[PDB]
């Protein structure tokens, strides 16, 4: 059930885990959650998502509570800003370290419980 998209296979799960599950899950099939490192991406990831909350790569790292990704792709605050629901990252609860895509819009990601349930995106990357 991986979907293609530029270089990389996608799957979209079909049960819902808190964050730290679904990354054992991605890593248990040689991927990670996904990051997002474009508009085209963006785009890709939320239209797929049909409107449903999927958890991506997003988790805070380092004393500062700076966002990353979990693939360790360099996290881009700068062009990224404007991938955010508006009004997020909000840390509510001040308990909100993970990520999701929410919203069917570029501005689309969350922040929310890890320890919540979502369903998932996971990213892998197609090698010949
Ligand atoms: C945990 C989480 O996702 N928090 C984000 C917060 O989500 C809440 C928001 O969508 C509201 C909308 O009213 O709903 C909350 O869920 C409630 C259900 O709608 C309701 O049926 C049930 O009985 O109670 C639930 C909890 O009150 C949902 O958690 O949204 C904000 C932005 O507005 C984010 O910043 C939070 O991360
Ligand atoms: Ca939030």
């Amino acid at each position: 059930g991986w979907k293609y998209f530029k270089g990389n296979f996608y799957y979209f799960s079909l049960i819902p885990k808190t964050w730290y599950s679904a990354e054992q899950f991605c890593v248990s099939r040689n991927s990670h959650l996904t990051s997002v490192t474009s508009e085209s991406e963006q785009e890709f990831l939320y239209k797929t998502a049909g409107g449903l909350i999927y958890w991506i790569g997003l988790t805070k790292a380092g004393m500062e509570g700076d966002w990353s990704w979990v693939d360790d792709t360099p996290f881009n605050k700068v062009q990224s800003a404007r991938f955010w629901i508006p009004g997020e990252p909000n840390n509510a609860g001040n308990n909100e370290h993970c990520g999701n895509i929410k919203a069917p819009s570029l501005q689309a990601w969350n922040d929310a419980p890890c320890d919540i349930t979502f369903l998932f995106i996971c990213k892998r990357p197609y090698v010949p």
